[PDB]
Order: structure tokens, then sequence, then C-alpha cells
């Protein structure tokens, strides 16, 4: 019993983190097989980041300008290319700790673990969600760029996020491992405002189910609702619309608890309308939206 | 910027987790050098756990009854002893992945990371605090016993917790790695009630400082207080007394923010007396007490 914001074990990713230095900039890279992936803004001086022309800046760079260190051992760079907003540094040595891996581009509302790193060294691990506005609310200081977000399926690491920047509001933006930003953000030191940070409704419901499984039941009410009625309330509270795809995904939690998805919607409706009246659910005073239905099943079933 | 409930990178501990089987019971053990540490209740049948006599149960056990598997490779048990509530299984092979480590007995209010494991396989990592009543609020299903709590200081893992049981209230109890329970709990299937779960005041203050550093400042007020006055309020709200030792430990956070510890106490006083009026601090609607002053400095400074 008990329910925690739980990150994937980080060891498989720890074995992939290296330091990349270009001129006076040091950040993190991800060493998989004989390629090191890092943010392309590693090549940029302060003045460059006003309006950086990455193709033009890279013309001035050679293989030997990219200093790649794995622990205290230097890797030999034998090639480099830009793919969208990431650099791929070909090194002469395959990472011997390379896990089975995939590169995945996640959808908003999907959760993943971040291994926060500085100088290619891990400092900690936490669980994130891709916000509906394609920001993440991370914990990143200078030097943390190139830190990655991932999911693990038994022995296969799915890399979904590489950290590139903090917005002036202190929320975080980055790319998939093909170098494509989540959301409309660009790797430039310019005013970039995030859109509405809405609540991930399907995740809230999953977490309400987690609460019931763990014996927190005070919020279960006598009511039901419809998808359309619930959605009227959801929009009023800056909650994402709930679709039948979301209802389908909640089916196993519905089955285990015997609480119909639309009944749980009516419980969530009353919580939105009434607030929590100073009560807590799984030790939270707000409705938690950074657990997916898959996260709840996994944690509640004990998948390794 | 940003502030997250952050676990230590778990790789060094992942490399220590093995499966221990005695008869039909499988749980986790910790393989350090040529010793595997596990909960002694591995030897117990259902009927044993009413009033188990561990010395008498162990007389019926031999080395070859303890099945120890590290990944898919069996370890040869060449000796076994009981130390308090843990078994130490001497194996013929030193764990080649043994990190620099210490065994530490932590104080209530200290935080640590748990690597939740099943069949010697890691499922996830989260950050805990030892509650003032010497319980932890974990996420543990059947098979998770022998999962460990730890801190990391650069390359040295300090092991502080081994998981042994869930109380009928769904909170967790366990031992240090010398096998001594935190709190008054025993490894027996009997009514055991936890004492008052008070709030770790010094941690709340550390987290208020973290909030200020991250730009969440709405709760800072025009007031100050005294240790005695604050403590009167603290006792009324089931907060741990604050001592000058706690004030001393908050000194670096006081210094960085320029907010005197007793002023932050007066902010916390008003939050206790007034509540949060539907506002949040670092995305929490309650006062977070599972960050130590050391945790706040570490996360806010980027220690690897
Ligand atoms: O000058 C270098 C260090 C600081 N970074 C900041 C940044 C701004 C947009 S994306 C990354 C840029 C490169
Ligand atoms: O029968 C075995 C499996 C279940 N455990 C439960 C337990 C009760 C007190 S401590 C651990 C005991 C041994």
């Amino acid at each position: 019993s008990g329910f925690r914001k739980m990150a994937f074990p980080s060891g498989k990713v720890e074995g992939c983190m290296v330091q990349v230095t270009c001129g006076t900039t040091t950040l993190n890279g991800l060493w998989l097989d004989d390629v090191v992936y890092c943010p392309r803004h590693v090549i940029c001086t302060s003045e460059d980041m006003l309006n950086p022309n990455y193709e033009d800046l890279l013309i001035r760079k050679s293989n030997h300008n990219f200093l790649v260190q794995a622990g205290n051992v230097q890797l030999r760079v034998i090639g480099h290319s830009m793919q969208n907003c990431v650099l791929k540094l070909k090194v002469d040595t395959a990472n011997p700790k390379t896990p089975k891996y995939k590169f995945v581009r996640i959808q908003p509302g999907q959760t993943f673990s971040v291994l926060a790193c500085y100088n290619g060294s891990p400092s900690g691990v936490y669980q994130c969600a891709m916000r509906p506005n394609f920001t993440i609310k991370g914990s990143f200081l200078n030097g943390s760029c190139g830190s990655v977000g991932f999911n693990i399926d038994y022995d296969c690491v799915s890399f979904c996020y590489m950290h590139h920047m903090e917005l002036p509001t202190g929320v975080h933006a980055g790319t998939d491992l093909e170098g494509n930003f989540y959301g409309p953000f660009v790797d430039r030191q310019t005013a970039q405002a995030a859109g509405t940070d809405t609540t991930i409704t399907v995740n809230v419901l999953a977490w309400l189910y987690a609460a019931v499984i763990n014996g927190d039941r005070w919020f279960l009410n006598r009511f039901t609702t419809t998808l359309n009625d619930f959605n009227l309330v959801a929009m009023k509270y800056n909650y994402e619309p709930l679709t039948q795809d979301h209802v389908d995904i909640l089916g196993p939690l519905s089955a285990q608890t015997g609480i119909a998805v639309l009944d749980m919607c009516a419980s969530l409706k009353e919580l939105l309308q009434n607030g929590m009246n100073g009560r807590t659910i799984l030790g939270s005073a707000l409705l938690e939206d950074e657990f997916t239905p898959f996260d709840v099943v996994r944690q509640c079933s004990g998948v390794t």
C-alpha cells in the first residue's frame, strides 16, 4: 500500500551521461552506441543566442572542438552533424553501458523520469509530465542542459526529452531526441511565453482511482455525470477535455475498483465545484495530474 | 530554477539488489562485498509470524535453504547469521558492483531515497522522510521487503533503511542495516499503532526558503517571532519543536535569501493560523516537510 511520485530506476541512463564542452560552455550529452546527443546551443556564445544561425556557427567548429568526457576518460570525436536542435557527435567508441533504447516523441499529459545532471554527472531523479502547453515543470540549474527524460519498459529505455532551456517564467522547454522542440519554443534567448497550463484530466482520474485503491475514499459521492456534462465543468476549471479514448484507458482501474469512469468523473466534478474543504487525498491538498493510468496500474501492481 | 521532490540516482543501489528465497517466501536482499542483507522474516511461514521465535526457526535452516539470485545467476551461500532483525548471508562471490558504502542510522525528519524492488528487480525510486513517529509513508506491495533507503555523498552510498512491514494503517516500518527497527515496531503480525505523525518543522522552513529562492514569495509577511512564541504555535498544530540546532542548520538559507530564520518562522506561523486561502507554494497546497535544509541547498546549488 501507499502511493508515491515514483521515478524509473535511473542506473541505465546514468551509464549514458557524458560531459560535452565547446569553447567555454559545458553541458550534458547522451552517449548511446557511438553517438553523443547534446543540445546544439553548446556551440553558442552569449551574443550568438540573440539570433543564433546554427548552420553558420557550426562552419567554424571542427570535431576536435567538441570535448566529450565519460567519467574521467576523453572520447575521440570522429564526426558531427546537426539534426534539428540537437548535435550528434560520432565518437570512435560504442558506449559499453548502452541499454536497449528507443527515441519516442511523447504526447502532452504523458509522464517520464528526468535524470538531472551537471558536468555529465547525475545529481537526482524525479517524475515529470509533459504539460498540455508542452512545457515541463522541472528542477534545472545552469549546466543541466542535455539532461534527459525517459520511460523504461523492463530493459528498454524510451528517451522522450532532452533539456534545452528555462523560460522567463521558470518552466522548462526541450526536444525529443530527434531535436524537435515540444511546443512552439526555439533555442534562442528571446521572450517566449507558455500557453494555458491546463490540468491533465485523465491523469487526475487515474490518481483518484489510485486513492480509492489505497483507502482514501472520502471524496466518492452518490453522483454520476455524462462526458458532455463533465466536459462543461472541465473547461470552466482549465481541465483538458476528457474523450472516450481516456475513458477506455481508465477501464482497468474502473474494473479493479468497481467505480464506473463516469461516476469517478462526478466525484472529480464535485471536488472542482466544492474544493477539498481542507482535506487531503494521498497526502495532497490539490488534485494530482502527473500520474497516467499506466503509471497507477504499474505502481499499484508492482511492475519491474 | 524549479524545485522537485528529487531522489538520488539509483544506479549504485540497483547493482546491489538480489532476490532471496527461503521456502516459498521471495523478497529482496542487498549484496555488498560477500554479504547479502535481508529481513529475517524471509524464514517465516504464516503461522510463524503470530509469535515467531527467529532463533528457533533458524535452527531448522541451512545455507542451501537460502536461494540468492543476482540477475539470473545463483550465488552460493557459505554462511548465515542473524543480526537483530536482518539476516546476513555470506556468499562465495564479492558483488563486483559494490559501491563505496556506509550503514547509517538516521534521525526522524531525515530524508532518503527508496529503491522499490520486487524479486530483486528495481521498479522505481522515490524520496521519503523518516517520520517523527519512526514510520515512513512509502509505496510497497507484497515482495518489496528488503528494498532499501539510502543517501549518496558523491560516490559513497549511506544505507539507512531496509523495508520490513506495513502497519494495519498502511504506513511502513523497517530497520537500519544493523537490523534495528526505527521506532518501537517488531517483525511480528500483531496490532502495532504508530504515534502522532507530527510535521517536521525545520524541513517546512527549508522548503519555504526553497520557495523564496524560486520566486514563490506571496507568504512572506511583515512579522517576526521568537523561538518560544513560534514553538507555542508549533505544538498547537502538531509541528515538531524548533531548536537553536535547527536555526543554526537553516543559517545558509537565511544568508542566501537575507530572511532571518525567526522572520521565516513568523511567515510559517501565519500560514498555520490563516491556512493558504486556496494558494499554492512550489505547486503544493500544503506545507511540504520532506526536504531537509541540506536537501534544499543541494538541489538549489546542483551537487552531483
Ligand atoms: O550561451 C550559452 C549558454 C546559455 N544558453 C542559454 C540558452 C538560451 C536559449 S537556449 C539555451 C545558451 C548558450
Ligand atoms: O509470512 C511471510 C510473508 C509475510 N510477512 C509479513 C510480515 C509480518 C510482520 S513482518 C513481515 C511475514 C513473512
